Parts: structure tokens; C-alpha cells; sequence
């Protein structure tokens, strides 16, 4: 699934965004689009799921989120490598006049023989070179670095020594950005330099963010022998508003729970390593933490709690999986039941994010009941967030095939209830489809186009509501469908 | 503190917070022990409670040791330095003694310093040097009842003032039958050169204590007689007074 990202989307998505500046200013607005803001952002699975997968250890992550920064590092060197033979203008910023100067005299090395271009010092007449080449000597020890640290246990070359953050990446760039802009050259900072902006924001420095999935009956087999062993009760065995008791007495506490003697599992530390790996890595490396058949609201905090007390400097957001028929319905149950707990709809901080799945939905039930399911689970989850005044976004987990959700993107956004994406969304790319969307230049141009162009209508341009007649009669035929199934 | 201390040195959980805050105070005092826990147990001693006052003060340390992760947990000891300290030292060793959970990880043997120094600057001279005879005289006696391997570490200074003195004459005042087995004492900076500058000093040295000591044992002195320890009792308050 990599392969794709460095050999069509890298070099994709600048072009595709040049081309919604083109569009803009057809319709008047003669204003590129930000490049700060992100129309399309790619993640992954790849590593990060590991619910019903064994091979998907602690450490599968760890190598592959590693090798992921590496290579992301290395694309962006060939891009500043070139990018410093473009801005080579002189006239700069007084503000920059003042960073590049400082760099000059900090620098005071020029032996870098092995360097095929800019080998030799740079000097300050060349502003813009010289902050370029800092960007790019970092960029070095942060591909390096990641080479190491996978090659071998460590790396001599230091953490201050690399990029550790996007906002350390990005106010050299953005820098030069307005240097140019301000000392008139805006036209020459829109070109290659605009580009490179837009791809930190889209890839950052890990070409896509990972997800984490596991079955929530792992997270209650850990907090279980946590509770067990501490001498406290068998949390499997407790009613769900005493695990909520239990959980927020905990997550409001400030002494720790977790017993460094705890007699380990092949599982209950295959998901405590998870968690360990996760404060290895950066914060930024991660998407959110998904459970699988997790229902009742103490599955989403028995996470919340597993996270922290395993350290975790900024915890990712815990997203459930509502799937099988029935989680399906009693959906806006548990969601709701969820935004109750001051706790959480505190820490949330207005944004929430539920996953609904496509597959096995009509595999217990028909096609059409299921897809009407979905329909009104989506439907009504986007009022008890609404009610709440939450930023509610929905994961939908469409595969290839029309069976398991699949179909036209223009056709399937059409097909989900008004008003429930609102410019965010985020959709699965199932194995195969990636081959499908991304193999070639054009084909790539397209699912980009598509994508968007159907989530920016179906907002300010909603599909209409069924009528209370149709409802109805949805409502019965999908029982017929199910009973025939 | 008693309670609490004992609880949770009972149970499973975690105590120490990774977000709690520290002093320039709380750090040099947490560091340490975690400075013994790397270190081998060979290279050390034992850990010595300065100003040690009650069961609790012990208690404390034995609790902030494992909660700091230790191998081999440094022995803890008192150091029951001040007049006041003193007098209630028995009891407090008695206590300890009663913990059963204490009594288990003591192993039978248990050490307990008493300082000459300070103890002879809130009280009187003659005063500190009676209350110190009586202190290890009932410690002695507390232990012995609970079948313990009591041995006194001895903080004795450089001069007469800070318990200084002849080597043989000082084991000497001691009450009998509380040596025996061992004895700990301290060698202040100046007295090392005295008593190791040379090599027939150090000879000598070890000469002194060797023997003293092994007399002590099987020739103790005389217990004081009844009139005696009633006298001193009173010219103790005494000379406290007039101090």
C-alpha cells in the first residue's frame, strides 16, 4: 500500500490541488487555496490493526511506523535538495536576513565532501540556500537516524539533532514563504515552494497516519488481572455502570494502577506492548484507536485508562466500530449513553468520531435491511452528536464489492443521509480498490476529484430527506428482507 | 502513620506519581535512592534515619525504598540523637518489634545508632551521658525480650564534648551486656589520622578495640546499685536545669 503513496499520490496531490486553484479561480475567488488546509489526508492500517491478527505485534509497528518516517524523510531531502537550486534569490525578508545570518556563522563547517550538490558552505548572498540546506542537513540525520534505529537497537545521531515535529519542519519553510511574498517574488514562492508546503500538511513526516484496531474483550482481559491481581474484584464480572464507577473514579485519580509485578499473557502483554510502542513514537505518527465490537460506554474508557496509565503523552482519540446488525441499532444508544459522561464529552472537546461498518451488516441480514440500517444508524447518530453539539464524523467501512458496501464514490456519498458529513469523512481503500484508484497518473486524478467534489455537494447541496410514506415503507420492506434472507 | 505506611506497604498498586511535582528537595532525597538501586548491595551500609523519632520515621523509609525499586533494601536504623528521642527510643524499638510485618523482614537482627554529639547539646553533659546509659540499657532489654540480635552503632565524636575519650575507657562505660556480639563507631575526620596515621597506630587501634570489646563480654562491669541510679536519676535533672 506504500508503493503508492511514493509513486503516485506524492507527486498527485500538489497537482491535483493546482489544478482546485485553477477551478477557484474560474468561479472569481482569485485566491489559491490555503496551503495549510488539507481537502484529502491518506492513513493506514497497514500495522496498526491487529484485531484477530496475531503477526501484528507491538513490534510490527514499531518497524513499520519507523520505515514509514524514513522513507518520507528521504522523499522530502530530493525535494529540498532541488528546491535550494530554485530560490536562489537574494533579496529576502528582514526577518530572514536576520535567521540566515545566524545559521552562517553557526554552520562554519563547508567539509561535507560526500554531498553531491551544495557540498561547500553556502554563503549568506544566497538567504534562501542557506536556510534550505539547515532544512536539509536535519533531514539527513532524521533518515539516518530512523536507518539506525531500525538497522540496529539505537542511534548516535541525536533527537534534537532531527525532526521530531511538523512545526520544526515548517517555520524555515513557511519562513521563506513570506520572505518571498513580502520582498515581491510571490509569484516564484507559489511554485515548487507552495508545493512542498501542501505535501507537509498532507503527509507530514510519516507519509500516513496509522489507525490501531483490537476487539474490545482484550482490553477487558487486561483491566481484568489489573483489578484481580491488585486484590479489587474481577472487573469482567462487574455491571456496566460499576466498570463506569470504577473507570472514572480512575481516570479522575492520579495514583497509579498498573502493578509492575502483574503476571503477563502472550495477549494480556501483546496489548500492553501496543500501547508501550505508541508512547515510543511520536505523537503525531498515529490516527485514532478503533474497538472493535466494543458496545457499552466502559469500553471506550477502559482504553482511555490503558492509554494514559501505560503513558501516553498526547492519547490518541478512541473511536468504536459498530458493525454487526444489531450494534448497528442500539448505535445512537451507546453514543449517547457515552456523551453523558461529563468526563468524556470534557475531554472530547466537542469532537467525536464512530466507525460504521459495511460488511457484515447485511451479512446476518439482507442487503437492502442492511443498507437501510446504516442509513438510519448514520442518520440518527448525527442528531445525538447534534443535540450534544459535538463535531460528530463518521468512518464508513466500505469495501470493493457492492455486497460489502462498495459502489461509485460520487454514487455511494449521495446515498448517506443529509447533513452528516459536513466536510469531514473517512473512508476505507480495501486492498484491491487501491490498485483500482491509485495504479496509474490519471486514474489517481479521478478518486481525488471524485472525493471531493461529491463531500463538498453533499453538503452545501444536500439529497433530500425520504418522505414519511417511504419511511414507512423502507421500514417494513426491510423486515420482509430480512425474514426472506 | 503507623496505619497507613503499613497498609500500603501490604499492597500490590503503585504509589510514587510520575506528574508529582518536586523540590530541589524532594528530588536530592528520591534520586538517591534510586542511585542504591542501581549500585550492587555489597557497597553498602545501612540507611541511617538521622533524627529518628518514631516507628513511623522507619516505617517511611522502608515503604519509599521499594517504592523507588531496591534489590537488596538497605537495613533501616534509627538515630535516636536528642535527650527527648532518647528516653522514648525503648518504646519506639519495642514497637517495631510488634509490627509483624517488620519483624518478619528483620531476620532476628536489628541496629540502632545513638549519637553522642548533639545529644550532649540540648542537655547537660553528665545528663546526655546517663540518659545515653539507660537508653542502651533498656533498648537492650526491649530487644532481648523480643530474642533479637540488637548491636549498637556508637556515634562518638572527636572530643570529650561529642563523647570523645580512650578507646578501652569508653567501651568500658557501657552497660553490660549490650555489646557482646558487635559494635559500630564512628572515626571523625581529625581522629582518623590520630588513630590511622601511622602503622603502629593502627595497630594499636584495632588492638584496643579487639580487646576491650572481647573483656566487655565476658567481664562486664558493675551494674550500678540501686542508690546509685537513683542519685544519678536526680543529679540528671540537675544539671539539665542549671544547663
Amino acid at each position: 500500500g506504500m508503493s503508492y503513496i511514493h509513486e503516485t499520490v506524492w507527486k498527485g496531490v500538489p497537482k491535483f490541488l493546482r489544478r482546485v486553484d485553477t477551478a477557484l479561480k474560474n468561479i472569481g475567488i482569485n485566491e489559491r487555496l490555503p496551503y495549510n488546509v488539507s481537502l484529502i489526508r491518506f492513513s493506514s492500517w497497514m500495522g496498526g490493526d491487529r484485531d484477530g491478527n496475531p503477526r501484528v505485534t507491538p513490534e510490527v509497528t514499531r518497524d513499520v511506523c519507523l520505515l514509514a518516517r524514513m522513507m518520507a524523510a528521504n522523499l522530502y531531502i530530493d525535494q529540498i535538495e532541488e528546491l535550494m537550486f530554485e530560490l536562489s534569490m537574494w533579496r529576502c525578508n528582514d526577518e530572514l536576513r536576520v535567521r540566515a545570518e545566524e545559521l552562517h556563522s553557526s554552520s562554519g563547517s563547508k567539509v561535507t565532501k560526500y554531498y553531491i550538490e551544495f557540498w561547500k558552505q553556502i554563503p549568506p548572498n544566497e538567504p534562501y540556500r542557506v536556510i534550505l540546506g539547515h532544512v536539509r542537513d536535519k533531514l539527513y540525520n532524521t533518515r539516518e537516524r530512523a536507518r539506525h534505529l531500525l538497522a540496529s537497537g539505537v542511534s548516535e545521531i541525536s533527537a534534537e539533532s532531527s525532526f521530531t515535529s511538523i512545526e520544526e519542519f515548517l517555520e524555515p519553510l513557511e519562513l521563506c514563504y513570506k520572505s518571498l511574498c513580502d520582498c515581491g517574488d510571490k509569484a516564484i514562492a507559489d511554485g515548487s515552494l507552495l508545493d512542498l508546503l501542501r505535501q507537509v500538511f498532507t503527509f507530514g513526516l510519516s507519509l500516513v497516519k496509522l489507525d490501531i484496531r483490537q476487539e474490545s474483550e482484550r482490553h477487558t482481559d487486561v483491566i481484568d488481572a489489573i483489578t484481580t491481581h491488585l486484590g479489587i474484584g474481577s472487573y469482567r464480572e462487574w455491571p456496566e455502570d460499576k466498570r463506569q464507577e470504577w473507570l472514572l473514579s480512575e481516570l479522575r485519580g492520579k495514583r497509579p494502577l498498573l502493578p509492575p509485578d502483574l503476571p503477563q499473557t502472550d495477549e494480556i502483554a501483546d496489548v500492553i506492548g501496543a500501547f508501550h510502542v505508541l508512547a515510543e513514537l511520536p505523537p503525531d505518527s498515529f490516527g485514532p484507536y478503533i474497538i472493535s465490537m466494543a458496545t457499552a460506554p466502559s469500553d471506550v474508557l477502559a482504553v482511555e485508562l490503558l492509554q494514559r496509565e501505560c503513558g501516553v503523552r498526547q492519547p490518541l482519540p478512541v473511536v468504536p466500530l459498530f458493525e454487526r446488525l444489531a450494534d448497528l441499532q442500539s448505535a445512537p444508544a451507546s453514543v449517547e449513553r457515552l456523551f453523558s459522561v461529563d468526563w468524556y464529552m470534557d475531554r472530547i472537546k466537542g469532537k467525536q468520531q464512530v466507525m460504521v461498518g459495511y460488511s457484515d451488516s447485511g451479512k446476518d441480514a439482507g442487503r437492502l435491511s442492511a443498507a437501510w440500517q446504516l442509513y438510519r444508524a448514520q442518520e440518527e447518530m448525527a442528531q445525538v452528536a447534534k443535540r450534544y453539539g459535538v463535531k460528530l464524523t463518521l468512518f464508513h467501512g466500505r469495501g470493493g464489492t457492492v455486497g460489502r458496501g462498495g459502489g461509485p464514490t460520487h454514487l455511494a456519498i449521495l446515498s448517506q443521509p443529509p447533513d452528516t458529513i459536513n466536510g469531514s469523512i473517512r473512508v476505507t481503500v480495501q486492498g484491491e480498490v487501491i490498485e483500482f484508484c491509485f495504479g496509474e497518473e490519471h486514474l489517481c486524478f479521478q478518486t481525488l476529484q471524485r472525493f471531493t467534489a461529491a463531500t463538498l455537494e453533499h453538503g452545501m447541496h444536500p439529497p433530500v430527506s425520504p418522505k414519511p410514506e417511504w419511511r414507512k415503507l423502507m421500514d417494513e420492506m426491510a423486515v420482509v428482507a430480512t425474514e426472506e434472507y
